[PDB]
């Protein structure tokens, strides 16, 4: 009845993101927000709405969890990173907490955001100091050229996942100095679940120059197995 | 620095799938397949191998994992389909099964499936009886207006997960009859978690043309909510 | 009162089996079979009704589940046994089951089946093409003396679990070609339970003439740690 | 080789039982009994042994576990039981622990052991006060008739589970008074399991006479939801 | 044998918070820092050191988890608190945490911190801005009398939990406006396990004037059913 | 209004002990005790009350479980000790069970419990036989100063804690003979976690004169790594 001429979206445009790049606080339905303390034990113990993405970070969504948060406070803390590049971006909220938390600890440090679309991007024009964005191409190499004109040391993060082993021999070459990280957010495990043989010879083509890690990488399961960096030279 | 001269393959097209549509054996990597019986109390329990698509029919890889299999083999004996689709074909694994398990069951079941790429089917030329195959887009309607006439009962089953709800649309108006079955596998589960007030929406504009077989729908991790069917 | 009443059937005549040996399928009693679709997130994610052995093969219930019957096919397809034999029989699905299984492949089959007990067996005898069945008792040697003049490979299943290694040791001493398999159902983990010193001693008694093939084990509850085959001399 | 040098028993004789209904203390296999305490960190972490029926009283083996042996305290804590009736026996470990139990807590109580076969009973001769031994057939309730006026209250407990539905029809016509327990040990799970419709109906049948008790039913595995009581 | 010369510090003193109240990056113990790419595979899965109380914040211990840092920076955004206080001090790493997350919000915050002892703070004097330390006794009340005049929205946070029941009397009595939070971290869920009929009956005092917040109050285990505010 | 005219006892008081010392029998709330057998399917499948401490002996309060009770029975049949000294009492119900099981086990064993607050014991005197209790501080050693000779051998257990190193120290050189066991209930996994390095130091400063009975001591939650003895290696 009511399927009629209608113009279904694409629901695999969402996937790992949500409907919509704007934060919203949860709204509980089942339950009042005020228990009664003489009922206090017949409280519901769940949660209360879904966990898929509910993290922010001032009025912004964090599609960075608070145990992955961690790591990079403690990468942040102790690299103290002049370059922060983010390829992926999305609406911005990870930009902004990299800027802040570099600023609150006395890092000079710019963060650059690369992505193909760049309108979903929620950080206002005023809040905007040290962030830069940039609009590039994963398939094209000459895209990253700007900004090996940046300073080190530096963290690079794959969060689109596009042309990455491509991107990875451009980095080493082009980019990294000895200490600086490349690393992949959430998608090693999968590719090592579906091409094992593929990955672990791509994996270990980058064994002279890049390592893996192991005081960050068991650390979140979004970087799980994934924070690389350039080893001496 | 062997990165240096390498071509890497872009390795999300293997999301799902695997890396090679043939199928091998499972290999044994850390222990010798023949275990002295001297020593049984001291054998490793796990697997031995990845169970990431372990599965076969005939030599042909099958996504389709056991409890799937077992669904879909109560359906066909319930419902005694003439027609089986198969949006995603891959290795055509799956087309090979239907089409087996059909002719086995004592039923005239004709297998259709479609694709964007159909070089990938591994199923020998000597056994490609009542499978037909036909390539092109999910992104495109056309793809579906231009399929002949087939028989009742049918099974729709998405494998492919593209522009679904528009082609549910297309089905239910030009294709589906009391009874047949649109099966939406793996991606419900998904798209409830990432989208759920849009695919609340879009699932409930067919509350008067589809259900929910609660018969099947709870009965594998691959179907899991998503067996629909044309109601009266 | 209605106990005073009742006949009241052993209930241990059900074990591993069921009530019924003939085929039903599963029926809701909780909810409807079509649950709508404006409603679909409320719908209960439970199964809906007992997973004790609710499985099938073109009508006749099958007690070996469908992780089990994966491993045979595989075990039917490397193999091409010339005949596969079960020792305990109930409604003989898994005789139908395997001696289709051998047809699909073109493998050239007599399946057998081997029970004191044959009168729950639910197979037509329109549907007995290349299945034999044969009375006998676990406990007399001379039941198993016809196996002599079938072809191999051969797989032989005890499902019954009386007098297994008395049987093993026939086989082994008249039967068994090297590559034929000897496969113990369920029993395995629970006579090593119960009885592990003297289940170790028999079990390794074996350890020239019979290994534990890995490849097979571990890949089923039901023939976990039970999946033998005959070594090479 | 040794395959034919042996005279293979039968496993299924050990069921639920074990091999030896003597007590033997469990040993360690893979560690020294005495870890050094500078190491204390490095030592391993599990049992070390199996953990099948590795329970005892007195030097006697004890088939009924810490979790059980916790809910038969309480229960003759409350009832104050004048008799104790074990259908089926083994070693005798729990008879053994219901006497001396009964006998701490100042309960005057005769503890009574049914079975077919009674030669595997560990209990000293010079021990056995307060407790009889009984010969009999399950299948068969002349074994159960004759040897009765026994006082109360009473607790019946099914570890035999021979022609259990029919000595329960027995037990609430011609024994159990208010208040007596009848409890089947471990197998009501089972007979749920293999015979849902015939167990159901079964119980059912008993719904005006006995009742589950829900203060003992659910806290052991043993006794899950076997734990019955006489309500009139 | 040194046990008779070693001096033995008491190890309740550490409970809850280890044993330096400086924070050291955790150690590698049994794999190197750098794992070779050609064995990736092989490389160790686990943490590769203690979890107890590994987090911090710019080069302080932070004993608070980041699944409570989330809770808490949610609840400073919406209520915009003038002021926050924590009954319990330790490093000071929270007190400097709330402080640096206030500032980077834009609001106009100072935060408080009350301990008996303060010489494990490791703030350094250098960056005390919005921060103020008081020496305070849980069993005395004067000493709280100091907080009455300061501004609200305010979040107060029992860390320490000694007369807690006095200290919310006296906060609602004379304290807390509409809006602000009396929040107890820890030792609800323990004070329910022991001491269940008491806990309710006390809790239940204050129904008129607390209630729990379930927006924050199951969204971490250290705020478990421990977030209240001076609401209905 | 109730909060500002309430007298709030100090919870902590309770902690690992319960609001009372007196035995209760659990109580249902949300079911009747008599469950009827038509409806026995869709009976709840829980406890029905709370898992603190529900164990009791012959109506005296028991805080060990009976994971615990299954050990220390086994100790006590293979040691057969003659003295079981207990720090930590609260309301007597470990000292009447050890008591009264080695009097059933045909031991002649003085128990023996030692707490700064006798008050809240609640073994009635008519069955206190062979049970000596003395008051004093743990923080001071002369508690155990002023103990006499006792028998051997021993089981010596800690459920105080309060300078256990000390107390260990004292055991060893004035009480403790090959054999004797000195046993920390609970605390030991805690002093681990929280204090990893200075717990290795102390515990291992006693390499030379305890040693821990891995026989038993992983054989119970609360026993859990804490069971030593006086034994070599």
């Amino acid at each position: 009845n009511d399927y009629s001429r209608q113009n279904f979206q694409d629901l695999n445009l969402f996937r790992g993101l949500g409907e919509d790049p704007a934060y919203h606080p949860p709204v509980l339905t089942d339950r009042p927000r005020d228990w009664p303390l003489d009922r206090w034990a017949e409280a519901p113990r769940d949660l209360g709405y879904s966990d898929f993405s509910p993290y922010q970070w001032r009025g912004l969504r964090m599609l960075k969890d608070p145990d992955t948060q961690a790591v990079y406070h403690d990468m942040l803390w102790e690299l103290r990173p002049r370059t922060i590049v983010e390829l992926g971006v999305y609406n911005g909220g990870s930009l902004a907490w990299f800027r802040d938390l570099t600023k609150i600890m006395g890092i000079d440090c710019q963060v650059i955001g690369i992505d193909r679309d760049l309108s979903r991007c929620q950080i206002p024009a005023s809040d905007m100091e040290n962030i830069t964005l940039h609009q590039g191409d994963c398939s094209d190499l000459t895209t990253f050229e700007h900004l090996r004109e940046m300073a080190h040391p530096l963290i690079f993060i794959d969060n689109a996942h596009a042309n990455t082993f491509n991107i990875m021999k451009w980095a080493v070459d082009h980019l990294l100095e000895e200490g600086d990280y490349f690393i992949i957010e959430d998608m090693i495990p999968y590719w090592y679940r579906y091409a094992p043989q593929l990955f672990s010879e791509y994996l270990g083509a980058f064994r002279d120059v890049l390592s893996m890690d192991m005081l960050y990488a068991n650390a979140s399961s979004q970087l799980d197995r994934g924070v690389l960096r350039r080893v001496a030279a």
